[PDB]
């Protein structure tokens, strides 16, 4: 009664949910309009996919020596960067950004 | 409560469910013709990061000498361009939460 | 011209197959707006919409191809290619005050 | 009497005369200044010049097999793209955008 | 949580020796004002935090490094990946409503 | 009805028609000396753009061979960026339409 | 009249007056915990910068075949890039000039 | 200095070909509204207008050469370079409000 | 008096001292914070340094035949030019721009 299912066809991964619901939860559930769940749902799916590539980089910062991948390790970084621009851009799309919600 | 896609703009069939959604996120009588065009791509994109995705996680699950690390570079590239895209697009359309809200 | 539509410049080469693009976005303003700068512009709006389709058609058959004969780099440089035209569309349409925010 | 010459120094290509008319038919007349007029062979040049290349890029890619040259389809989708949005600059400088003149 | 602040969402992965980070930013905007969207970011928001003074060690781990051995590509690497995350943290304080304009 | 162009700012001789028209677009009065040689540097980019495009169509003309891909490629971007130039140099003298109209 | 900079940000020890002639430039109660975080990353900066600066002093002094312009030139840009990076966390503080004066 | 002009900065380092432009500059506003700051950007300003007159020279003598000592690069390199210079000086122009839009 | 002394622990080079004093008398006295101090080390720094590359650059372009070096030319150029746009940035930054001070 709190939240929104996301729409079946966008592909939200299982574990990006506890993501969607945080984010559906920050403005009034009137205010969600069909596109808006589209959108949300690859917000979600960028959240959860930060965590990944962490997990990726940390392990990749851990191999010493001649398997270290000093290439993947700035590609990584690159990467998580990127998402993290991107969801900044997603939320104020959504206005889920603090300057609307606050 | 919804509209059909102009058939010469190429919506992609499982695209359907998404070009709904975004017809049903403002009035029906503010869609323009010069719009409808432009939600067909939008829709378009939508379904297109799903299929990226598809691939990107199939390269991700390949170990050892097959795995292809500058494929999986360039489909998670893509998708943010994709979905940086889907934010302008939306924008166009006022079908961005500002408007719509 | 059909009476709710506007004939394209000849010179500037609508291609056929963009005519029903054409005419969906001279529909989307008042025809009295259209000035003859704005129907050159249009050409160029709808001939790009049209050329979407094109590639499109052009990756989804190179997306097809598994094994030796796949060809990642022209796939790469096709999602590119749409992408671009998409964003430039979206100017083509604020230019010509067929964006929503003018329309709507 | 509804229309204005080229200056002559400014090079406007016979072929880009048709758009040169059909862009000073789209302020009045007396707006426009000398220094207008050149940046409008410039804008008339620009559009005739984006029907050439697509004429090019068409033909590049009708050719199949071994002569096809995919490196200037790529270049020839690109300078379409990269005129077009000059044309939008240009027309903005002469205030023969739609917001202008609508 | 301690009253003056707000657990961080488990599913985001805060980074242990972020936490600190973490509790700095909460505390500079009201507990009331944080939504569960913004808590998600705040994360990325304290892990960049703590990063940079992960890759900091790293450089002058590097920078020590004399002759042979030293890598003067892997530390312009690290000079701009460490820019590259300040100038996103600044970008992630404005999104929160946690750069001095907001606050001050 | 007009002014002559500083000396030292090397206007080049077919430039002037190009230089006259531009100071005919704004009050004789309102050109500062500072001006007057940015104007300069204006004509001297529209004249350019014409030695450019005569280049560039003598190498299109050529067939086979001795034709030049790149040296093509290379002036078509020469001449947009001397264009998005002069659009810059415009709004700077206040001789953009916007200014004047 | 200053503030200790949060232990865990680590601030460089050589850093030190720079830290605390940034916290001087606006009240000591509008020093957020999240801007003391801030403030420590500009103070590392400027530091950095005359760190950076007596290494490029280095290189340029060394004539012949050990000179290294492939060095040169990226320290002159990493300076620069801190430069610009500066203005921003300024600015992001509030201790750039139009807020304070 | 003659009474309607300032004498440029000698830290700064003035070319002596750019005293002309220098000049032209500095009467294009109010001598008092010069700082001391204002003198020394305008002698980069000043700089700058010369060296397009000294990279044009280079360029044209580049384009009067044809056959094998023809150099294509240097040419491309030459015509970038002075439009930089052109951007650059705009950006100059208005930081001292001497663009027409402050003057006019 | 009329001016301030700089940071020591910025690293102000000597031969910067001219400029330095210059920017400091372009706005009031009584305006330049610490922070300020700090950042107009900086821009001192960097216009000393433009007039130190142009030296150099002139130096090269002196140079004929098999000696010269292009690619340090085109460096020096490029790194003149940004330089030149990084001044007026520190200059808006300080206001002593000719907005502010104007």
């Amino acid at each position: 009664v709190d939240t929104i299912d996301p729409p079946s066809h966008a592909g939200l991964e299982k574990k990006a949910e506890p993501f969607w619901h945080d984010n559906i939860r920050s403005k009034a559930l009137d205010s969600w309009t069909p596109a808006d769940l589209l959108a949300a749902v690859e917000l979600a799916n960028n959240q959860l996919y930060i965590t990944v590539l962490r997990k990726d980089l940390r392990k990749e910062e851990r191999i010493r020596g001649e398997e270290r991948d000093e290439g993947l390790i700035k590609d990584l970084r690159k990467q998580i960067v990127e998402l993290q621009r991107t969801i900044l851009a997603q939320r104020r799309d959504l206005q889920i950004h603090s300057h609307a919600t606050n």
